[PDB]
């Protein structure tokens, strides 16, 4: 009975679908975008208009005349902002002290204000980058995170609270019978979720001939799956008490794409479909003498790719997608908001050099 599913012959197998299973009802920080540079960019364009005249301060869409050009309709929300940020008490009174222009004279004002020209010129592309950065990445975080996750392993999009509910691990419920649930990938397809794979990869059928505690001796099985996963929620949750896997916290790109390359390198090709879990013959009806195994049904390494198709890989893979930019874009944003506060720096220093 060695090609027989046997208890531990998934052992291998279910360390895998414990990692995955992890990433539910996760909470994770994700890299952050370093927008400090914008406030500081902010507090350049309001020392610029603090420093401008009074016809240019009493505009604050743009005037007649100025409507269609396309530099006002890009930096009126930025001037408009700048405006009222200055209309607090205090706040020009803080702008002009921190540039050394107090009380300073109009002749001075002024050299002060042109000498930002070309300082201004250079930090609005940088500062243009960092907003871009900002909105290209808005919808990288914990929350969204977590709902795709919990998508993927329970099949249920909300954020916290996600448990096993077989309407939902399994695309409309689970099927007439075992062998049909435990299919992904082709036309109906119903092992959508981390949990219905391992429902189908470890649970214990009743009526005898089943293959208890194939994913480790540990589990105890108090009850069974039912006649073809009819209740399968109790069984498990005792084989999903033995799992204790943890991600790495932030959560990367690299671990998810890592655990997703070793599912598929565990997936085996027979008969014309890929397996998880061990499949000796006839399906994956939970049986011992059959199999307690998904069935990629149609799956072939050459039509590998409807694998990264399935529900729960493709909820993953959007997920390490997502964090792959913002990893790249939080690094780089550092640097953006460095160069911004040394802009705002270099600004309020002008105003000695024209004094001396
Ligand atoms: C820091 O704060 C200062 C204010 O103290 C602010 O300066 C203002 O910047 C705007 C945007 O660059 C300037 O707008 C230009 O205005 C002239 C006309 O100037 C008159 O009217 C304005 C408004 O009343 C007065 O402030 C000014 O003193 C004058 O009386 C326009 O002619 C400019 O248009 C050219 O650039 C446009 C950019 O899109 C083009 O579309 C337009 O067609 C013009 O270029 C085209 O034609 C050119 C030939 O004329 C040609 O050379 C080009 O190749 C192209 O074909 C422009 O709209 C405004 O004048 C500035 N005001 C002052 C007092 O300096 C800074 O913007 C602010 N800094 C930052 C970073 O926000
Ligand atoms: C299913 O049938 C196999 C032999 O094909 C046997 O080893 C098992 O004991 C039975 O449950």
């Amino acid at each position: 009975a060695a090609d027989d599913v046997n208890p531990d012959d998934n052992k291998e197998d279910f360390a895998v679908l414990c990692a995955l299973a992890a990433l539910a009802n996760l909470q994770t920080t994700v890299p952050s975008i370093d927008t400090s540079g914008l406030a500081a960019y902010d507090n350049l364009q309001q020392l610029n208009l603090s420093l401008s005249s009074k016809e240019w301060k009493s505009l604050f869409q743009p005037p007649e005349g100025f409507q269609s050009d396309p530099t006002w309709r890009k930096q009126w929300p930025i001037w408009v902002t700048a405006a009222a940020a200055l209309k607090a008490e205090n706040k020009e009174a803080a702008v002009l002290a921190r540039a050394g222009l107090t009380n300073a004279p109009e002749e001075l004002r002024n050299r002060a204000r042109l000498a930002l020209i070309p300082l201004l010129a250079q930090a609005e592309q940088i500062r243009d980058r960092l907003s871009e950065i900002q909105k290209q990445n808005e919808d990288t975080t914990p929350t969204a995170i977590a709902k795709a996750l919990n998508k993927a392993v329970y099949g249920q999009d909300k954020e916290t609270g996600a448990v096993y509910n077989s309407a939902d691990c399994f695309s409309g419920n689970v099927a007439d019978s075992t062998q049909n649930s435990c299919k992904a990938g082709n036309q109906a397809s119903k092992a959508t979720t981390v949990a219905a794979t391992i429902v189908c990869v470890c649970h214990k059928k009743n009526g005898g001939n089943d293959a208890a505690n194939a994913c480790g001796r540990l589990i105890n099985h108090q009850s069974d799956a039912g006649a073809n996963l009819a209740t399968a929620s109790s069984d498990f949750g005792d084989i999903i008490a033995t799992c204790a896997a943890r991600p790495p916290k932030p959560l990367t790109a690299a671990y998810l794409d890592s655990a997703l390359a070793a599912v598929s390198a565990r997936i085996r090709f027979k008969n014309g479909n890929g397996y998880l879990g061990k499949f000796k013959a006839t399906g994956c009806t939970g049986a011992a003498s059959e199999g307690l195994c998904v069935e990629y049904t149609a799956l072939t390494a050459a039509t590998m790719q409807n694998f990264y198709k399935i529900p729960w890989v493709k909820e993953i893979s959007n997920v390490a997608e997502a964090l792959k930019r913002t990893e790249k874009d939080a690094a780089e944003s550092t640097l953006l908001s460095t160069w911004l506060k040394a802009s705002e720096n270099q600004g309020n220093s002008v105003a000695q050099k024209l004094i001396k």
